[PDB]
């Protein structure tokens, strides 16, 4: 619901739900490492 992105080219939203945990969402950061 909070599609507040149009500054850029975004993949995939985070989440869209009130009870949602994905595992691409976490990911973001498994680059780093």
């Amino acid at each position: 619901n909070v599609d507040v992105r149009y500054t850029y080219r975004p993949s995939v939203p985070a989440h869209r739900r009130v009870r949602e945990s994905p595992l691409s969402s976490d990911a973001i950061f498994k680059q780093s490492h």
